[PDB]
């Protein structure tokens, strides 16, 4: 028993394959032992849903209660670095260089980051960034939080948590289609199926107690059938996006509990079938107050450029030099 | 540069740790060396006759070398440096002593230096360097020029060699006198009012020109006449008050992108003996994390002497539920 043999045990008839593991326990799923797993190369163990995993479950002694081997609660790191560098100390291309500086970024993260309850810090990965070069003037950065969300629907029965506590209004998910059931035309062409316009995910700041809603908008006046419950979110107290299509009225469907760090939403509680969404799988970004992150139970801040790129933006600027002359 | 400076820095390498020459486009004919001692901030009066009297010895007739103290450009860092509990054996007060030292040595070595750079990034690696318990820091500056004649710029203008931000120029705050009398029994007959005042940017026209204009007035004591009349915008940061004061006037103007600013109090009518100040303090947010010198200018971290331009706030962690 004890996590920490289980830890070993898999260290060990696995320890192949496998380069960590967190074996903790969930206070809202009794009899069920969880046992995050880093593939030590790529993300998901068995994405291919097990034909590997299931091999962990297929590994048993005594007890109870059961094993449920999950991939790691991944939390990402949206970066927009921002370096400079002198224009005429630099003698490879700025593409050598970025594949320079991301070689940097790598071997900060996979040496003290990228492990179980373990951390990330901004001002020490841009040391990293910053030792690319003879300049490699400085540099900027702009993190955020990021969660990957399998069934954008609804969060999990007990809610998804960042083990890092966020600012008013910083959780917002990236945008995803809305197919409205209505039809419309243009540019000669015809009805054109449904109307669709982009629509997303964003919290309001924290009432009195640390707690704000999750709301979903904007939509038309609408698409959205209104109750007694369901009625457009009552005020301006968050981030709105551009209505090219002109739109506007958002609808609560859950909350944040900043202090205690969970998020729930269901969309469901409008009453929108899944149907009327393109997607599956959407972003939830946010922004700390930590100047560090925190790993923690299951959760792992990992850097996968390579194959996850999006998460990393770098500007450079060149500099023009300062005398020479003397 | 270094073709007069370094004799200069040989014979009084004990006091001046950084020498170089230049000219002003403008003042032409006339050659100054900036030095910053390197016990502290300025040369005194005695060690600047000194210096300049080997000017003689080197014979030289034509009028030669302006020696002068260097042209700073501060940086008022607000730090937040949060660390681990567990692993800090001494008081917070020695931490702090512990990475303000590192400060000052990424100064001395990689900044306090002619042309050389500030580069928030590097510092704060410091920083994280000063302790093995220092999990993390992030850091806020602003850009500091210390102003010798508040009344008007100088011929030429003042330049931060930097980017700032809209609205972001602004001055401290200095007393203007008014001229009416109080009539208070509590301190005599009369005390001469006189309410406080700052000189702020506002934003970047088309065409990427701002209007330096002059904290809170009350409508009496500033004469206006078709042309001067008060400014209206809102496009700058007014103060907080406790008067019925809300009269700004225009003078001078920053041209953001050549960073140019002129301004002179006299485009309004108002003599220096109207303010009780000679000296003041210009502030302004960079648009970048890395900040440059040029002409005579020099980046500087001078803490025991300046200590108005750092401040440090601390985070203790233990494990964990929350740090703000």
């Amino acid at each position: 028993v004890t996590a920490t043999d289980y830890d070993t045990f898999v260290s060990e008839r696995f320890g192949s394959i496998i380069q960590a593991v967190q074996t903790f326990t969930d206070s809202t799923k009794p009899g069920y032992a969880f046992i995050a797993a880093k593939p030590k190369s790529g993300l998901y163990l068995t994405t291919v849903q097990r034909e590997d995993i299931k091999n962990y479950l297929k590994d048993y002694n005594l007890a109870p209660i059961t094993p449920s081997i999950i991939s790691p609660n991944y939390l990402f790191i949206k970066t927009n670095l921002k370096v400079t560098y002198a224009l005429n100390k630099l003698q490879e291309s700025e593409q050598w260089l970025e594949g320079q500086i991301i070689d940097k970024i790598d071997r900060y993260y996979t040496e003290d980051v990228e492990i179980f309850n373990s951390s990330f810090a901004k001002s020490k990965m841009l040391t990293y960034v910053d030792d690319a070069d003879h300049s490699v003037i400085g540099s900027s950065a702009t993190i955020q939080m990021v969660r990957e969300v399998q069934n954008f629907y609804k969060t999990p029965e007990a809610g998804i948590k960042y083990n890092n506590q966020i600012k008013d209004r910083s959780m917002e998910s990236n945008t995803f289609s809305f197919n409205s059931g209505r039809k419309v035309v243009n540019p000669d062409t015809g009805l054109e199926e449904d109307v669709l316009y982009d629509v997303r995910i964003v919290s309001t700041d924290r009432d009195s107690k640390g707690i704000g809603k999750v709301i979903i908008g904007p939509f038309a006046s609408g698409d959205v059938t209104e109750n007694e419950n369901i009625q457009p979110y009552t005020g301006n107290d968050f981030n709105k996006l551009a209505n090219s299509d002109g739109r506007d009225k958002y609808y609560v469907i859950g909350e944040i509990n900043y202090p205690a760090d969970v998020i729930y939403w269901n969309i469901a509680k409008i009453n929108l079938t899944s149907e009327k969404f393109e997607v599956q799988t959407i972003e939830l970004y946010s922004d700390p107050t930590d100047d560090v992150i925190f790993t923690r139970d299951g959760s792992l801040i990992v850097f996968e450029n390579d194959l996850r790129p999006q998460y990393l933006t770098i500007d450079l600027e060149p500099i023009s030099q300062l005398e020479h002359h003397h």
